[PDB]
């Protein structure tokens, strides 16, 4: 698409509320706001593809706050816009939020290890930073970008959605398509549910036919099931739950098989972690290990792919995947399946840097159309031509 | 204040000796030189508040040299001026000083754990770097900024002084004001004396009525007492020593209650550390723990605040403070007292980034007035307007 | 030399193949290509010496990939050209190579601990990154700079060669000169052979009279001996092997005495490391310790220096050196010898940042003459004048 087309698309969307605001969960934003992230994403790509610098800050920091793929993804986005990243180690939160912010425009936060704690922690940082700006402590109001929490993974989900839009030739062609978000076997102890919950909560916004397929006992956060049901019932398409991998793969257009630990188990883990009972934690993680040992047959196999739409549904995975007979003895996907989609899987990952930059752009530029246009006319070369 | 006023103030100060020089101790600089740091501090703030970039380096490094609040403070200052920070791990010093400096304009150093070692280490680095410049090894002469040593904490003290100037409406209104630099209870083993010595050595320059209040046995470096006595006797005001917290708080205009380990004890600690005797160190730190256990009553309490000027002296603390019943069982300050000054305490901290930038600016720009004016006329936007 | 002279020198060299290519081993490049690195090195120095910024990237990353002197050397080079460095911790390599590269223009790699593994690892990264560019995963093709491997140390060797060119007044004056690359005693377990192999493989290109002097049993990689023999026999000068330190020092114009572990021993070490046999490794390193204990007499001494050309051959060492009676009980060089050449040794090290920048420049600028000239005419100040 040409540059004129991108600007014209933004003009028929409404997104004034994204300015000087945070980004936590995809479903806290409107459909227009989500579409403004996609379009600004592609616009920044267009400009960089044509050797046009999109630096919008002459100085200022972006605070990275972990508690290494998203590490480089955030660093990339900041540098593209002209921000310099600083990493932080790991009313105390209020104090930490003001002390790091004096010359910070952005704060990216990853906190995904504990159910309940991660999302609340980001709200506290935002609130603290809002008050500091009001009380004159801070010259600006830093906007927060959720780089992964216990509830959602918005940068991953939106990068995944944008991949689909480009693979199927527009956001409207996603309507009616069948996406299988399923569980798969991992040797690992227990992975967060942010990706499964994140793409189920997002794809349901895009009018798709979404199916959540996991073995019994691996239920996701029930409040995210409720968000998906609403989404589908309100803005078209469907949401379905099932305990059969085959039933989900059958006639699927898209396939997303990644493992996760049971929501309930993560609630226990956090309470035990809060109580301090390390002996209980060790037992819980051993109990999970042998529970998911009973579902090794959950693997994205060449036989399963065969029962997909034309035997070639787009395989998606956030990476890295557990590849059977390469990364581990038994895993999420067969080697030959992975290899055949390798190019698509990497191209999928390429959208993440642009998605974070778009979120930053939208939260810091009151008139994106004008500034994007200003940046295009000046045409500052990022490389020597 | 307007921009014209800042330049005119610099014009009636003399500071030619700050160019291509280091900053170690506040009392090694003249009163005019100190006032040039305040004014350049406020000028850079003025410019950034009005969206005007103050980048003065197109490329070059600022070497950070620790041996996380000042970490971000130094990184902020460097980035504001256009320098990129690089962290170093922790005639060998001479070699290290030349090898890191080839494309370094600034070196910030924090070395505050051992009495005698820290200040000597910075002199050696400076000297090495001076000689390298003379012998053609180095294209430039990197200027050093003391980010905290065993003797003084110049960036903290000057940020604290600048806070006062803005709270009381000018540097001349500080004359006659009563500042209580006192000890307080901390559960921690033993904190450096750089802050207490630093603000006693600085506030005595500003014609204030300074009182050093600590329990018997907690004497500061006696050479810093001598600097304060001289300061007061020479440039007006007073310096007093006392072993009563109440007597210091009575009618105080400003109150600075932070704990520190006895100077003498720090001399032992270093000798033991030099001798290698770890068994002695462990005993010394246990001996301190129960010594300051006998002075839990040294706390900035709501009853003490009540005996201050109008019951509302400006509470100052470098942060973080030991808050009783929040951060610890028994600490430096009562929660309600802390909370009521929280806004001021954070605003105090905001001056540190600008103080470091000013020191850098003054050490690298032969004509500050002209360049500050050049930067104002060009008016390069740091953010999109 | 003036700027006009540098450009004219580049014009009578051919180096079109360096564009969008990697730099692994000095002997994989032509003599003209090597001379293009020297000239671009000196040109960037000339420009910076005259306060002229040489930033060529407005945004983009340089990935540093270790597996602290070259750390700062790489960071310096990147920043000079406008790139921002990001450090990485330590088909998986293929995945890692694409995931870090989305907005990376350069990748510097240090991997020098294991014979066979290091050079192969860089070829795999390059190949992966090449394919990604072809398949549309990557917007650009990142060029690799070998920051040190098991075979060569190209940035060190070229910095060393450039030092010589400036010490003896041109690359043509090196012809006929006698360079003693010799072993020396180190207390350390076992150092890589990349420096000895690197300068023997390079100096033989420059028509010099190179002698490899090491005690029996310390043979270097035999394939690098073969490269040196060829070099000398093909492009003039000589290569000789000897087991006498004196014979190598006699009438030497240049002296390079640094220790290294026997090539053969490094082959064992890696196999043991590959087999996992840690008990064998511990024994092998103890066997080396007492082997080189039998050659403490291999020291660059004041008596040896006396038998050099005029008793003042240029002493060279990559640094840091083992100095006898300062850094250790017994080492590579006598203190008085080291001290007298300290200035030259540091100036030698100063070329490394410019050598890395030159390699980057040549791999990313299709017309160096034009852009270097463009940068000179614009004359963007790096410092305020």
């Amino acid at each position: 698409e040409t540059f004129k087309e991108y600007i014209e698309k933004l003009d028929k969307l409404e997104f004034e509320k994204m300015y000087e605001n945070d980004f936590f969960l995809t479903w806290e934003k409107t459909r227009d706001e989500l579409e403004a992230v996609f379009t600004v994403a592609d616009t920044l790509r267009y400009l960089r593809e044509n050797n046009i610098s999109t630096k919008i800050f002459d100085s200022g920091l972006g605070i990275s706050l972990f508690r290494t793929r998203t590490r480089f993804s955030f660093a990339s986005a900041c540098n593209l816009l002209g921000l310099e990243v600083q990493d932080l180690d790991e009313e105390t939160v209020r104090e930490t939020a003001n002390m790091i912010s004096f010359m910070a425009d952005i704060i990216g936060i990853r906190d995904d290890m504990y159910i309940g704690k991660g999302n609340a922690y980001m709200h506290e940082v935002s609130e603290s930073v809002q008050e500091g700006y009001k009380d004159g402590v801070l010259e600006q109001r830093p906007t927060l970008v959720n780089l992964q929490c216990d509830i959602d993974h918005p940068t991953q989900a939106m990068a995944d959605a944008l991949h689909l839009i480009h693979e199927f030739g527009g956001i409207e062609n996603l309507k009616g398509k069948k996406v299988a978000m399923t569980w798969a076997y991992s040797p690992s102890y227990g992975k967060p549910l942010s990706v499964p919950q994140g793409i189920v909560g997002l794809m349901t916004r895009l009018g798709m036919d979404v199916v959540l397929a996991h073995p019994e006992g691996y239920e996701i956060m029930p409040e995210v099931e409720e968000v998906a049901k609403k989404n589908a019932a309100e803005f078209g398409g469907n949401f379905t739950k099932t305990n059969s991998m085959a039933e989900a793969f059958k006639d699927a257009d898209v396939v997303y098989p990644k493992s996760w630990a049971p929501f309930a188990a993560m609630e226990k883990r956090t309470e035990l972690y809060g109580n301090g009972d390390q002996a209980g934690i060790d037992q819980l993680e051993q109990e999970l290990l042998s529970q998911n040992k009973k579902h090794k047959d959950w693997e994205c196999t060449e036989e399963l792919m065969k029962t997909t739409k034309d035997g070639k549904a787009l395989y998606m995975h956030c990476l890295p995947a557990d590849i059977t007979g390469v990364s581990c003895e038994e895993g999420e996907v067969e080697a030959s399946v992975f290899d055949r989609y390798r190019v698509e899987l990497y191209k999928e990952a390429s959208y993440k840097p642009y998605v974070i930059a778009a979120m930053i752009f939208l939260s810091k530029v009151k008139n994106p159309q004008k500034t994007l246009t200003d940046l295009a006319d000046k045409a500052t070369p990022r490389e020597v031509k």
